[PDB]
């Protein structure tokens, strides 16, 4: 990672999700950079979860959301949650306003509007202190909506969304958390400014700066310095989960963490992308073949191997001249497990998708001619193979084959039979299924489920 500037003494940093549900790949990016950047600087990470919008958060995420952090190896420093820092909020409100720095305006919005656009103060921004005090004390019994505290900055700006930002707002709504005790809300620019620098922040990694620059500058505070890189390319998401055509948070159709992680994605590989990706200024365009690319690297050196037919046909092995033991290792790489040993005494389940007639060789077994929608045996020496243009199959002996189904990434069932070592796996277990792809066991038998993870 590019170094940070203006360090000055210790180094801390933040990484702050809303509640509105479980992490998905795009924070994972903000979680690593921040924790990456900790490290490499021997400061401290602050988890902030700003649930500050009553309406938007999932009771549920409160939990997740560390858990996630976890599983991809984050170590933080300090857990703060917004919303029990209500009347901190409201304190600096009112510290911002005895500084001539907000106003509480009552104007119906588009008239604000209207003069904001043009560059005209309304007669809100001319109050003095206690004048606005006292309209701030009443925003606490007044209606949703019916007014606002805004920053003064300039009124002349540039951009017309900067000129007089709402930092407080009235919402009358349950929150999960603290109930009805509030109905006075900060707006995210104002509750992140007050908390990055109340907790010390001293780099913000991840049109806002600009608008917390004018709140630093009222309350007299020095900014934090401002990373900000380019994109990479929830509710929604919650909705499905309720009405259906989802079935929770770790459904794979879903770019949660949960999801990727319940198909064997491993977290090294997530960190491993967002580090050589770093903090890039520019956009960059990631694929899930990248991830997959990176997950490969990492499986192909460990995960045990399986023959899983999927859509079986059972076949006669014809003309057998008579049984054949197999072996095959678990893993090239790793003597130490052994081998599998398949017994070739008659029928065999073949994998059924795209198998047409022509020679064929059951890899490690021997080689046969599938015509007429018979199988027969021609041969068992790897020349004789190469003699023949045989192409290679995966294949399950008939008498001792299990069932299995594998969940595809979108959400469809695959299922087959696999070979009787399969058993052998426990919840959790990522193998590879030769010739069809990587898969975790989700869960055991009788009817071994998998979740597929990549080719
Ligand atoms: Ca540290
Ligand atoms: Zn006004």
């Amino acid at each position: 990672l590019r170094e940070l500037a203006g360090v000055k003494g210790e180094v801390v940093l933040r990484f702050a999700p809303n509640p509105s549900g479980p992490l998905h790949i795009g924070h994972a990016r903000a979680a690593i950079l921040n924790h990456e950047y900790a490290r490499k600087y021997d400061g401290r990470l602050i988890l902030r979860i700003e649930d500050t919008d009553p309406r938007r958060v999932d009771p549920e995420a409160y939990d997740m959301i560390p858990a996630d952090l976890e599983w991809l190896g984050v170590e933080w420093d300090e857990t703060v949650i917004q919303s029990d820092r209500m009347e901190t909020y409201y304190e600096y409100t009112e510290k911002l306003i005895e500084r001539g720095g907000a106003y509480v305006c009552t104007c119906r919005p588009e008239e604000f509007r209207e003069l904001k656009n043009r560059g005209e103060a309304c007669h809100c921004r001319s109050l003095g202190f206690r004048e606005n005090l006292q309209r701030w004390r009443e925003m606490f019994e007044m209606k949703e909506g019916s007014a606002v505290v805004r920053v003064k900055t300039d009124l002349n700006h540039p951009n017309p969304a900067i000129r007089d930002w709402v930092s407080m707002r009235i919402v009358e709504a349950e929150h999960p958390r603290t109930g009805t005790r509030y109905r006075v809300y900060p707006m995210m620019n104002f509750s992140v400014a007050v908390d990055d620098h109340l907790l010390g922040v001293t780099h913000v990694l991840r049109a806002n700066r600009e608008k917390q620059e004018y709140l630093y500058r009222h309350l007299g505070w020095e900014p934090p310095e401002f990373i900000h890189y380019g994109r990479l390319k929830t509710s929604g998401a919650r909705e499905g989960i309720l009405r259906g055509e989802y079935s929770g948070w770790d459904d794979p159709r879903l770019g949660t963490l949960r999801a990727i992680a319940r198909r064997g994605i491993r977290p090294e590989a997530i960190r491993k992308l967002m580090v050589e990706i770093g903090v890039k200024i520019a956009d960059s365009t990631m694929s899930w073949k990248k991830i997959y690319g990176l997950n490969r690297s990492i499986l192909e050196e460990e995960a045990r191997r399986y023959f899983f037919a999927a859509d079986p046909v059972k076949l006669e092995v014809v003309g057998l001249p008579g049984p054949v033991r197999v072996e095959r290792p678990l893993h090239p790489d790793h003597p130490e497990i052994g081998n599998r040993v398949l017994e070739l005494r008659g029928e065999v389940y073949l994998p059924g998708d795209d198998l047409g007639e022509g020679p064929l060789r059951l890899i490690d077994a021997v080689n046969v001619i599938y015509s007429g929608g018979e199988l027969r045996y021609h041969s068992e020496g790897i020349e004789e193979a190469r003699e023949l243009g045989a192409s290679m199959i995966h294949w399950v002996p008939a008498e001792s084959a299990l069932e299995a189904e594998v969940i595809m990434p979108d959400a469809s069932r695959v299922r087959g039979v696999i070979e009787a070592d399969a058993s052998e796996l426990e919840v959790d277990d990522v193998v590879q299924l030769e010739r069809f792809g990587f898969a975790r066991l989700d869960s055991a038998g009788p009817g071994m489920v998998f979740y597929y993870a990549h080719k």
